[PDB]
């Protein structure tokens, strides 16, 4: 009850900000998240030895895949983490309880190819999961490990609490899906403009908790520019080798796919900043103010990408 974690001072200090980078050593980001848990929900919210033991299947249960990775999981909570911390009052607390645990877990058993590949792979995970194949997939790795013994963190809520969190986390998962953003996004952008927002509104809450995800899972585009340089190698890896498998096929894949069309990448990321980052974190200041910070970020990405086109690097 009263064994806090804490972080060295640099960590302790740009935790808190947005574009923090939870950094190279793997052994440490248990104990960051555990640390952001406590401050973001409290000490009370799980039982220690439950929340580690959790935590720790989890991570055995992310593969070693060049992006979609234990790193990603971890990096991802931590957005979620900046953005509960910068809007302390507008969230319950099983939304903070469940969002955390939702961030960790969304990617949960990614083999690093999209949905379409599995698709036109014929899959069975296709067979069985039509629409939003692997986010459907990536709930059903969680609430298996949820079952594991000794690993029900949310064992304290009644029957109903755990239902709601439970759903929560499901909705928070399927927003990961990206093909579902594009529509979430517009309606949000509607909602605001005709002054028709109602956080009171439990649907309107999923949709503004949908794009916190869509955020939270671009966050690379929010971070400082050798972090995002960097990182944009790691997935361009993934999209590289899915274009491979592709080809196996007997399928040209896209350009974004195709590692012979690498000459091309600084536009395609043109493109995808002003096609969907800048949109995502313009719509997500607009209905939660404080989270200002990641559009400022991924303005200043965009800028040093028309840089890379420019020559100037
Ligand atoms: C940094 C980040 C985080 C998450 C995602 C999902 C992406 C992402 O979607 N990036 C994209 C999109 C579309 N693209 C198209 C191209 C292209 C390349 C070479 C020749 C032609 C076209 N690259 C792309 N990259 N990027
Ligand atoms: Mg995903
Ligand atoms: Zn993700």
């Amino acid at each position: 009850g009263l064994m806090q974690f804490t972080l060295p001072v640099r960590l302790c200090k740009e935790i808190e900000l947005f574009h923090f980078d939870i950094g190279p050593f793997e052994n440490m980001w248990p104990g960051i998240f555990v640390y952001m848990v406590h401050r973001s929900c409290g000490t009370s919210c799980f039982e220690l030895e439950k929340l580690c033991r959790f935590i720790m299947s989890v991570k055995k249960n992310y593969r070693r895949v060049p992006y979609h990775n234990w790193k990603h999981a971890v990096t991802v909570a931590h957005c979620m983490y900046a953005i509960l911390q910068n809007n302390h009052t507008l969230f319950t607390d099983l939304e903070r309880k469940g969002l955390l645990i939702a961030c960790l877990c969304h990617d949960l058993d990614h083999r690093g190819f999209s949905n379409s590949y599995l698709q036109k792979f014929d899959h069975p995970l296709a067979a069985l999961y039509s629409t939003s194949t692997m986010e459907q997939h990536h709930f059903s790795q969680t609430v298996s490990i949820l079952q594991l013994e000794g690993h029900n963190i949310f064992s304290t809520l009644s029957s109903s609490e755990y239902e709601q969190v439970l759903e929560i986390i499901r909705k928070a998962i399927i927003a990961t899906d990206l093909a579902l953003y594009f529509g979430n996004r517009k309606q949000l952008e509607e909602m605001y403009q005709t002054g028709s927002l109602n956080l009171n509104n439990q649907s309107h809450r999923d949709r503004v908790i949908g794009l916190m995800m869509t955020a939270c899972d671009l966050c690379s585009v929010t971070k400082l520019w050798p972090v995002t340089k960097l990182t944009a190698n790691d997935i361009y890896a993934e999209f590289w080798a899915e274009g491979d498998e592709m080809k196996k096929l007997g399928i040209q894949p896209i350009p974004m796919m195709d590692r012979d069309k690498k000459d091309e990448v600084p536009q395609g990321q043109l493109g995808f900043y002003n096609a969907v980052a800048i949109p995502c974190y313009t719509t997500l200041t607009q209905i939660l103010p404080p989270t200002e910070p990641l559009l400022k970020a991924c303005r200043d990405n965009l800028s040093q990408w028309e840089k890379v086109i420019r020559g100037e690097e």
